[PDB]
């Protein structure tokens, strides 16, 4: 089963490209687009995927707002955020933002591949350049976890996939997204980056 990829943009040739890519990738596939917020935040929350892919640049000037509302949502992935943006704090923001990565436009096929099928599939941890800004970023009642869900926040901070989360646990990745969700929204971490960074600053385990 390919890992899931939901796309929300409207910007025709970057789903172009991104589609062409996905499609040569067995392992990662779309399983949804939006060309609005609205639509694509309904259907994050229903479709849950692996991956959801937010243009910031669509119309209306409020990327961050619609990463707001995306983050409220229940939600067992990542999310990976494309901009037109250069500005280095806009990294840092998308990140504080609950984004669990942040990809510029105008990447080499290769290389956009490679980050679509890591943020889809693969293990994926923050850069240590990035690493003390998202700390300082971050009242979390770690005891309110069950067992299950402190062994999906161990596995979760070290930056693992879901399909690599499951078998560890021998559990359905249907289960670990079950999980994923409850415990992100016990702990009040927005994100899956801020929740192996909170267990970073904690040393938790």
């Amino acid at each position: 089963e390919p890992a899931t990829i939901l796309l929300i943009d409207d910007h025709p040739m970057l789903r172009t490209g991104v589609k062409q890519l996905i499609s040569m990738a067995p392992d990662i596939t779309v399983v949804g687009e939006a060309s609005n917020g609205e639509q694509g935040i309904e259907l994050a929350e229903s479709l849950d995927p692996d991956l959801i892919l937010l243009d910031l640049n669509m119309p209306g000037m409020n990327g961050l707002e619609t990463l707001d509302k995306l983050r409220e949502k229940s939600l067992s992935g990542r999310i990976v955020v494309f901009s037109v943006s250069n500005h280095e704090e806009d990294v840092v923001t998308a990140l504080k933002r609950g984004a669990d990565g942040y990809l510029l436009k105008d990447m080499e096929p290769e290389d956009l591949l490679k980050a679509l099928h890591q943020a889809a599939a693969g293990e994926m941890v923050l850069s240590e350049a990035l690493t003390p800004v998202l700390a300082a970023s971050l009242e979390r009642d770690v005891n309110q976890l069950t067992p299950r869900e402190r062994d999906i926040l161990k596995l979760i901070a070290q930056g693992l996939p879901n399909k690599m989360i499951a078998r560890r646990l021998d559990i359905t990745e249907s289960t670990v997204k079950v999980h994923v969700k409850h415990m992100l929204k016990k702990m009040k971490l927005k994100s899956r980056v801020e929740a192996a960074v909170w267990v970073h600053q904690e040393r938790i385990f």
